[PDB]
């Protein structure tokens, strides 16, 4: 294990470019080991970042050395950390059967696949477990496919934890996937999505990773596959594809936790989803889902230059952000990832979208900073319960506009 103790979640404000400049700058200080939350982007644009214990005067002196502005919005990292191995400790239940899943708490990873081997279990007939390949440390990777039949019928991407810190978007895949054995038959309008399509769920699409941060290190983001040259280990999964490859926004440097492989599609985990996808061919809606800060975007990331569907995207998302916020007040931005986040390069969805797939969507839930990667489990079934909202109004537009 690593500890966080005393680690600092800092937010910094960035007023003009100058002062967004200086803040890249100590993300080149290697050796303060900083850990972007979310990045350096847009002055006005909220700048987190977690810093280790003896980095912290170094850090704080040279912000006040510039007049750059910060606030602490973790105290303490390890203190969330202990209230959360605390509640998964008082979850620790026994699921035999799907109804009796605790829901509301954070699963490891050998618990999950347990859940998907009772679900397909309970409905054969509609959930199958399809395994698209094995990990770098051998872990097989799995999906979920949703069907009523046909022979290769439209379908719809799902994939949640490519970055195996963000656990709530593990924990929501695991709710959607009862949901979704819920509601058919029983929604008429969910009814007839599936009676139309298919729905293909990855809820774990980093498994080494996922693991690790249940072993060793719960702050870890990319894959575990160990390169030539380096005591430096993974690659950042979400700049490893091959659409604005190695551009800005990806760091070279497999130190680096934005680091993007020798090469487009060097993951196992993402080569098996590109030859999914091109073996499929029939994939409508691609959504990655991440956390947090409560966005829903789309193309691009790597590009200034707008998606051809713009207007159209724009409006899904707009819809889409409007169900979600409709249950909880829970409040969504929306827009191309490069104008909403930041610019980086060799994402998911810019490559899908670059593949045809035109839906192409990507979520960054709960929350917007307060507990960050750390959400509390009570937060669970709320945040997979209005994200079903959007998911829901993207679905059905999939179905209205063939
Ligand atoms: C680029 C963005 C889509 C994503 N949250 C990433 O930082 O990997
Ligand atoms: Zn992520």
């Amino acid at each position: 294990k690593e500890d966080f103790v005393g680690h600092q979640v800092l937010r910094i404000s960035v007023d003009d470019e100058a002062q967004v400049q200086k803040v890249k700058e100590l993300e080149d200080l290697e050796h303060l080991q900083l850990d972007f939350w979310r990045g350096p982007a847009r002055p006005g644009f909220p700048i987190d970042v977690r810093v280790p214990f003896p980095s912290i005067q170094a850090v704080k002196v040279f912000l006040e050395a510039h007049g750059i502005r910060y606030t602490i919005m973790i105290e303490d990292v390890q203190l969330l950390l202990d209230e959360e191995q605390e509640q998964m400790f008082a979850s620790q239940g026994r699921a035999r059967t799907t109804s009796t899943f605790n829901y509301a708490t954070y699963h490891t990873l050998e618990e999950i696949y347990d859940f998907m081997d009772i679900l397909v279990a309970e409905h054969p007939a509609l959930v199958s477990k399809l395994q698209i390949g094995r990990s770098y440390e051998g872990r097989p990777i799995y999906v979920l496919k949703f069907s009523t039949g046909g022979s290769n019928r439209p379908a719809i991407w799902i994939d949640s934890g490519i970055h195996s810190r963000e656990w709530i978007t593990q924990a929501s895949g695991v709710w959607f996937a009862k949901k979704i054995t819920e509601n058919y038959g029983q929604n008429s309008s969910f009814t007839a999505i599936l009676d139309s399509m298919d729905i293909f769920l990855e809820i774990v699409t980093n498994p080494n990773g996922f693991a690790f941060t249940h072993s060793d290190n719960r702050l870890w983001r990319k894959t575990r596959s160990k390169a030539s040259g380096s005591l430096c280990v993974g690659s950042d999964s979400n700049r490893n594809w091959d659409a604005g490859f190695g551009g800005a926004g990806a760091s070279s440097s497999p130190c680096a936790e934005t680091y993007h492989g020798k090469y487009p599609n060097s993951e196992v985990e993402v080569k098996s989803i590109t030859d999914f996808v091109k073996n499929n061919g029939n994939i409508k809606a691609f959504i990655s889902i991440h956390s947090y800060s409560q966005l829903l975007l789309y193309p691009y990331g790597y590009k200034t230059q707008s998606p051809a569907d713009k207007s159209e995207l724009n409006q899904i998302a707009k819809s889409a952000v409007a169900a979600l916020k409709s249950l909880y007040g829970t409040s969504y931005k929306y827009g191309s990832i490069i104008t909403v986040i930041y610019q980086a390069s060799g994402g998911v969805i810019d490559w899908t979208y670059n593949q045809g797939i035109k839906y192409s969507f990507s979520f960054e839930l709960r929350d917007t900073g307060r507990r960050g990667f750390l959400l509390p489990a009570s937060q669970i079934i709320p945040t997979a319960q209005e994200t079903w909202l959007a998911l829901l109004t993207i679905m059905e537009h999939t179905l209205n506009n063939s």
